[PDB]
């Protein structure tokens, strides 16, 4: 059974003798720190923790027991405030007497902004503020998954309404392959989930039980998938039977999208020649709700999906759209996903774009990059001691390292505000309480172990939409 | 409650409709895919996943049923396997027929090599093999930890044996500080015991209780850790009060290592006067047991390491090692923690041996860059099928995509072996079968819902030593 006593960075065992006698408060901010691109950040995933981890009865005293067993082996000594969780088990029931207040999922804040605030709501636990860091600057995972996955939807966007007018279909565009390339299965229903904010396409299976048990959507599933060949059942007909192998699966899946993995062996000679002329009659038969997916998996994934385009348009009759771009019959698309990360991504769809070809025809598919090749670096996410009370008088406490400025960190207590230009703004020093810019965007999530305010997850789909979505 | 019915890549659920009809076997392998860093792997970590996801009774009517209801609305079809599962249930108690074959937990083998395998031992459940196949293929995070954190080890061997003679405490110079910047939990507590498989410091506890529970040391704990402050007990004193909060610290853990971060403000001014000039008479007091560990925080990793040793060399009383290289007193060392990598971590190491600084005075914390900052592609790690039956005929298959033949797959059934010269081969099309190579070095680990060879933690960092160890 998880126990939050063991669940923060062993060094944070020792803090509480280390903080300045007749501490009463410390007031704790995190943010995505600026640096001196990704400009903008979607917050999400703290309500997962929330519930997960920090609400209800969470001290007992066998979980202090046996955190007292555990410590006294690991640090060979022992130091360990049993006092301090006890008072927390008699006082409270067990309860963490914190108070947090965060910005709405979903809202979409420049970066170097308060996100959210921690502090105890007893002066006997003026430790426990920086205890639940670790545990809570995990949201760094579902914060930059969410980012990095509308970064990679306006380039997305853009293209889509450059080459066809439009944005149908949109989020539809990149789909979550990741399952297998994160680090467990809690990862993979967190990142899941935070890329399910964006885009309705999904084979990570675990997001979906994550966004139904502490989100909430009024579909039945945030996400959805469809039929899918994977190498195994290409070649497990054998090398000379990739026909007959494609020839079973198309035909078995003849009325749903289906797509199937075509480099095999040698993704050319199987769009020409087996796609582009043995099994044409198969192909040219299909419902627009129903396409054939053509999925190449090798190569350089621009040089790649160009000569795909430029074999199927010969051997499949080409439209030219509106805008004067290539575009492929509706019971034919193509989806590349290996190798897509953000940079590739914008590469091959700018790449298609100069060889007129319209981004309809194209969809990706992204694991590593999506979910699993991202760090807590990246945006800078960090969680620091901004205001402690000390013998009754607050004090405005800071880090500001001589040789790294971009390191430096907010003074007092924060607040978040709309500035008059519509912006956002970040007031320091309890200078929110002069009340010049409007009412703090920041709100009550956590208190004294109860979740006080949640949030759907089609409130947060609301909240993080592109501007060009919103135009 | 974990249900391995919904813990696939969706498309999985579609496949046992693709498969030739009258497929009674397939049969799959995990390697390490070959194609000048990272020639060689630490097998760990899938003793974790048979234990905690698929051994025992893993299906049930229950799972069945909600597959069932979450695959309608996912694929907006019906799709799923129903009669499948409901076979394994009835047949097998909700065991799963499954032989899994593995190298041993620990093990140091090059790339390119059988790792694993897979295979169903009823006909039926052909479809079963690479169904799992997205829960094995996790296997790549503990198998890239461990190997990045062994190759950080070979890295400060070298150098702690060039500038000191021996190999004293390595298992303590590199520690884990990558708890708050992983993506999880669970991934917390896999990283960590990862990094336990080649060194004994971490702060990520999470580590702890899962090596106790599926993996077992004689030792109480398997990682230990020391006190050491962070930027909040340091200025949660007020900025003309950093001296004071110093002083308190390392009067508080007086009689233990302790380690205090000393650049809130300015890490120069820190060392040279606070500890160098203010403080002083409090650190050459300390015992050999209880060092302080200065830590810097932030700057340029390699020129701020020099700096501060260039400081407090000339603040406190320096020694020539027998190597000859310039080592502090020993109540009094150094910990960079921060942008520490692979990579960095061999410059600092260098660029303290080309100033004549021995890396006895120097340890390490990496945190994202030990347990977050890797993907599966880093060894190429991967789960291919190799060999089906089909109308009672063995079938050897395979990938090849003539673009990228580093993708290509080995063909038929596989088994590891020692060579005449002692190093490992891997035979494809059943050529072990010939045995002009001995006995397959592969063990079956799990079979039929049972976990049938297990390793403990203690046998598994045996396994993982190095050479210049051994
Ligand atoms: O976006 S689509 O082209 C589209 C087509 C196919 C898939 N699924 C694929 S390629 N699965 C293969 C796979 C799965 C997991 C891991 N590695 C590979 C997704 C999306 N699409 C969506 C809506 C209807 C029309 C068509
Ligand atoms: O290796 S040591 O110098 C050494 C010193 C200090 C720490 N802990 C530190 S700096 N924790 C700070 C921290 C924790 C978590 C996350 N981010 C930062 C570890 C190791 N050491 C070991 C053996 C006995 C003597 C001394």
């Amino acid at each position: 059974e998880f126990n939050i006593l063991l669940a923060t960075d062993s060094y944070k065992v020792t803090h509480y003798k280390q903080y300045p006698p007749n501490t009463s408060k410390v007031y704790s901010y995190f943010e995505c720190r600026e640096k001196k691109k990704y400009e903008e950040t979607v917050f999400y995933g703290l309500q997962y923790i929330l519930n997960k981890y920090l609400k209800g009865k969470v001290v007992t005293k066998e979980k202090i027991q046996e955190a007292k067993d555990v410590y006294k082996e690991h640090f060979q000594d022992d130091v360990f405030n049993e006092k301090g969780w006890n008072y927390i088990l008699e006082k409270y029931d067990g309860h963490l007497p914190i108070e947090i207040k965060a910005v709405p999922e979903g809202f979409v804040i420049p970066r170097g902004n308060v996100l959210f605030t921690v502090e105890n709501t007893d002066p006997e636990c003026y430790w426990l503020t920086n205890w639940i860091e670790t545990i809570l600057v995990q949201s760094w995972y579902p914060i930059t998954v969410a980012t990095n996955s509308r970064e990679q939807k306006k380039i997305l966007a853009k293209y889509l309404l450059e080459t066809s007018g439009n944005l149908d279909g949109l989020e539809y565009k990149l789909h979550d392959f990741g399952y297998r390339g994160v680090s467990s299965q809690e990862t993979a229903g967190i990142g899941a989930s935070a890329h399910l904010v964006n885009f309705k396409g999904t084979d990570t299976v675990a997001g979906l039980a994550l966004i139904k048990k502490y989100y909430g959507t009024k579909d039945p599933v945030p996400g959805y998938s469809v039929p899918a060949a994977e190498h195994s059942t290409i070649t497990a007909w054998g090398k000379d039977h990739e026909k007959d192998a494609f020839e079973h699966i198309v035909t078995q899946f003849s009325s749903v999208p289906v797509s199937v993995v075509s480099d095999s062996y040698d993704i050319y000679n199987a769009c020409e020649k087996i796609w582009g002329e043995d099994l044409r009659h198969l192909i040219v038969s299909r419902s627009t709700q129903a396409p054939l997916i053509i999925r190449p998996d090798s190569g350089n994934p621009l040089d790649t999906v160009l000569k795909v385009l430029e074999i199927l348009g010969k051997k499949f009759p080409v439209t030219e759209n509106s805008k004067g771009y290539k575009l492929l019959p509706p019971y034919l698309r193509v989806i590349q996903g290996d190798g897509v990360d953000i940079n590739t991504l914008q590469e091959i769809v700018e790449g298609m774009k100069q060889k007129m070809w319209s981004i309809e025809n194209i969809a990706f598919g992204s694991g590593g990059g999506l979910l699993q090749k991202l760090t807590r670096d990246l945006l800078n996410c960090s969680f620091k001691c901004s205001y402690v009370v000390t013998n009754g008088l607050g004090i405005n406490v800071f880090k500001d390292p001589v040789a790294d400025p971009n390191k430096r960190s907010k003074k007092g207590r924060l607040s978040l505000h709309r500035t008059p230009a519509g912006n956002f703004v970040t007031l320091e020093e309890g200078k929110g309480d002069l009340e010049e810019y409007g009412q703090d965007l920041l709100h009550t999530v956590f208190k004294n172990g109860k979740v006080t305010k949640s949030y759907s997850f089609d409130e947060i789909r609301k909240n993080a939409q592109l501007n060009i979505e919103l135009e």
